[PDB]
């Protein structure tokens, strides 16, 4: 109880930093994807120009 | 939930990101139909003056 | 049982969000293919001039 | 005998746990194969416009 | 077994969805060679003045 | 061999699994090019009237 | 040597018993890629046809 | 050796099938250059006529 | 917190960064794509001709 | 030494086994352009004909 | 910023070397094209003699 | 505080040398994209021949 | 420093083995290019005839 | 060096291989285009015929 | 010193070992790669046909 106490409280703060990294990566990926999606849209233009 | 609202708006950029790129291969064709319609057209004269 | 309770629910939370995403990809390809129909109608006009 | 029969049963507890998780990912590739077979389709008929 | 059933079914599911698309394309073929049948008339009528 | 005999079997057991969604990989594919042949077939008679 | 013997056996025992797994390992890829050769010819039907 | 020898069998038995989807292939093409030849026949008494 | 945020700041550094990248792709396309518009554009001239 | 020996010759036998599923693929592969020289020359015939 | 200065130039190299391949690319086809403009101009006077 | 010292030092010269990798994997890598630049631009004018 | 030394250089060698596998890539496919060209210049020439 | 050698070798080996097949694909369109010109000729006397 | 002689040679043992089987692992990609250059050569020639 006691000393589990200041553990269980550090561990919501580990995960909710652990949630902020991850909030992170989705983002990182809305990046690497938009990047994706214009670039392979190019290419579709190549094609309507063949 | 909060992770992936970075993520689905970045996905709307990207997707009317993507409208963009396209409007403009609609365009580029616009341009190289009417060039083929044209061309064409000049060779029916051919044909009437034959 | 109860500790993994919080986690099937986390988990079907996940699958809804992911059938998001899904719903999104259908769509950017409807746009995608709207393009190559559309684009390709006007290849098929050039035929009929020729 | 005594000692590992609560652990026995405790293992099928577990086992059982996980083939519900498992009937989950099963599911879960459903949406994402259900997925990739029409959106593949799409592609299909890009083709035969083609 | 318990776990692929929710699976076929959704494939069964998949591949009927992908029927639609299919349909879809037959259809959407039927038009573009409606299209060739008609306008090659036209060519063919232009022959018969010739 | 006591141990690894429900092994083989539950191995047995997952491939038949395996051949089942084989055999309808096979009919996925059925349709797929039924559909292009037929798709291709209408292109063919477009070329006759040409 | 007269300990490690019933031991030495018994990993003759378990590498056989490998070689087993093993050789459903060859099967399992045998029936995997016999699918693939096959439905890649369909896609080569596919070709000829257009 | 004995782990690859119902495999070399298995793909003996795949090969087989591909040749014979492949004899398929052959003839389905027989009937649409069937169709050619004579469709483009009828093209040549239309120049006789002329 | 204190061990996060060098980190934090490292990872905002490395998402510039991969920015920095992407743009650059975007561009080594916008060369490759200008090139088939334009190379498409030759054959096309090609057509008038015939 | 004394341990890798088995283990070299184990080796040089696993590797002429993949010379063998190789030989089996070039020849695989034999079949299928054989398939693709001659259905092209149909095409070519085609051709002739128009 | 250290790691990566030595890339970003090693990649404007790439860039410019690729520029140089796509000069080249586009000088091939002037060569492609000038034949065929003249090759059907030799047609063009078959038609003026007939 | 005094052993730790000669410790936290090593640690900077420790990941100082791991910078020194990481430069040199950049590199690596920029000749490796340098290689697929240059040799899909090949594969593009092969294209533009097309 | 003293152990990293014999690694650095040892990378060096790596790094320049790899360059001679790249060089001869880009030869590779000069060869499989200049079979493209060629062999497409030769369809170029049917166009002529035809 | 030592392990590479083989390698280099054993590459060389592959590409005089390459180019085999490649004198071979020359060969065989020389056929094909032979079929081109003679055809196209038997039309080009159609022509005088007319 | 006089225990860690006999370690150090039981290395430079293991390690020229290991020398060895790297000299088999860059032969046998070498038999792996040979496969790919000369398939994709027959690839290469289908499409000359085409």
């Amino acid at each position: 109880a006691e000393g589990d106490d200041p553990a269980k409280a550090a561990f919501d703060s580990l995960q909710a930093s652990a949630t902020e990294y991850i909030g992170y990566a989705w983002a990182m990926v809305v990046v690497i994807v938009g990047a994706t999606i214009g670039i392979k849209l190019f290419k579709k233009f190549t094609s309507k120009a063949s």
